[PDB]
């Protein structure tokens, strides 16, 4: 079985709209979402379909871009750092589970470089 996917909605959570969060959805997420290497990261890892029975034994903090997208659409993040941390958990999860040179790792590394550049270009907090 798969675990429940991470929380993406929480009506009682602290909520605000900021120019850096708008940028993270409009620029960072969407730039990564259209990438030719995005598809394995666009939804939670399905350990049943992929026959990875050990995945959720090793990965205890799952994360993916589908969850990030929904968290941004739902204003779930209070600041850019909370969003950035989820991206970094997605990347590191992939490097922990897999091995250097694996196709899935090469894909994550392409996305990570783009992400890093987009965070360098974060607009000034307004
Ligand atoms: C380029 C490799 C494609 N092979 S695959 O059988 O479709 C496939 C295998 C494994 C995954 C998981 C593993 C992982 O760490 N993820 C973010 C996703 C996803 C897809």
């Amino acid at each position: 079985s798969n675990p429940p996917p991470p929380e993406t909605s929480n009506p009682n959570k602290p909520k605000r709209q900021t120019n850096q969060l708008q940028y993270l959805l409009r620029v960072v997420l969407k730039t990564l979402w259209k990438h030719q290497f995005a598809w394995p990261f666009q939804q939670p890892v399905d350990a049943v379909k992929l026959n990875l029975p050990d995945y959720y034994k090793i990965i205890k903090t799952p994360m993916d871009m589908g969850t990030i997208k929904k968290r941004l659409e739902n204003n779930y993040y209070w600041n850019a750092q909370e969003c950035i941390q989820d991206f970094n958990t997605m990347f590191t999860n992939c490097y922990i589970y897999n091995k250097p040179g694996d196709d899935i790792v090469l894909m994550a590394e392409a996305l990570e470089k783009l992400f890093l550049q987009k965070i360098n270009e974060l607009p000034t907090e307004e």
